[PDB]
C-alpha cells in the first residue's frame, strides 16, 4: 500500500525502544528475507535456542518412538521452578507451558548418540550438542542465529524437514499460540536464563487465510524482571504493522 518503508522500519523499531530491549525480528516472504527490529546486527550472530528446541526435540522424538502424541509424561512429584509444571503432561501441553523437565525426559530417552546423529542430519543452527544430552539446548554448546530459526521455521511450515510428512503435522498442531481475523499464529517462545546476557525468542509463522505461510523469528535481549508477554507483543504489533495479520 501507501506506507513507506521508512515508516515502517521506524515503527517496528520504536516496538523494540518502548519495550527498552535490544532485538531484531526477520520476516520472510517467499525467499525473501527482511530484517526489522532495533539491533539489526543480531540476525546473524549465535544464541542458545533455548525453549524453541523444543520444536525439534519433538520431532526428534516422535519420528523415532521415543514418544506418542498422547502419553501422558507423568509428573516426578519433586518441586518446580512454576506450580504449572507440577503436573502431568503430553507433549503438547508441555510444548504450550514449555516444560522444560518433559522435553529433558525425550532428551534423555533418545540419548546422546541418537539425539547427535539427528541434530546433525537437520543441520540445525551450528549443530553441535556436546556431551550433555539434558541441557545443550540451554546452556552451549549448541547455537543458532535468528536467520536460521527462520528458516526453519520456513522449513518446517512448509513441512520441507527430513521427517514424516505426518511427524511435521502432529508438532505443528502444538504450535498453535494464536488466531486473529482469519489468521493463525503457530510459533514457539523461548528465554535462555542459563546464559549471560539472556536470550528471548518468538519463532514461527502466520498462517494466512488464503493458505499463504509467513514465518519470523524475534529475537531480543532478555533481562531478569521484564515480561515474557513482551516477545508476543512486539512481534504481533510488527506482523499488524506491515499488514500481515
Amino acid at each position: 500500500m501507501h506506507i513507506s518503508s521508512q515508516q515502517h522500519e521506524k515503527a517496528i523499531k520504536s516496538y523494540f525502544d518502548e519495550a527498552q530491549t535490544q532485538g531484531v525480528i526477520i520476516i520472510k516472504e517467499g525467499k525473501n528475507l527482511s530484517t526489522y527490529g532495533n539491533a539489526l546486527a543480531r540476525a546473524n550472530k549465535e544464541y542458545v535456542p533455548a525453549s524453541t528446541f523444543k520444536m525439534l526435540n519433538a520431532l526428534i522424538g516422535l519420528e523415532n518412538h521415543k514418544a506418542t502424541t498422547n502419553e501422558i509424561f507423568k509428573w516426578d512429584g519433586k518441586k518446580r521452578t512454576y506450580p504449572m509444571w507440577e503436573k502431568d503432561m503430553t507433549l503438547g501441553e508441555a510444548m504450550a507451558l514449555s516444560a522444560v523437565p518433559v522435553y529433558q525426559e525425550l532428551a534423555r530417552r533418545t540419548g546422546l548418540e541418537l539425539m547427535q546423529k539427528e541434530v546433525k542430519r537437520v543441520n540445525f543452527g551450528n549443530t553441535n550438542i556436546g556431551t550433555q544430552v539434558d541441557n545443550f539446548w540451554l546452556v552451549g554448546p549448541l547455537k543458532i542465529t535468528p536467520v536460521q530459526e527462520v528458516n526453519f521455521a520456513d522449513d518446517l511450515a512448509h513441512n520441507r524437514l527430513p521427517f514424516k510428512l505426518e511427524t511435521q503435522e502432529e508438532v505443528k498442531k502444538m504450535l498453535l499460540i494464536k488466531e486473529v481475523n482469519g489468521s493463525k499464529i503457530y510459533a514457539k517462545s523461548g528465554w535462555g536464563m542459563g546464559v549471560t546476557p539472556q536470550v528471548g525468542w518468538l519463532t514461527g509463522w502466520v498462517e494466512q487465510a488464503n493458505g499463504k505461510k509467513i514465518p519470523f523469528s524475534l529475537n531480543l535481549e532478555m533481562k531478569e524482571g521484564m515480561s515474557g508477554s513482551i516477545r508476543n507483543e512486539i512481534t504481533y504489533k510488527s506482523l499488524e504493522n506491515l499488514g500481515i495479520i
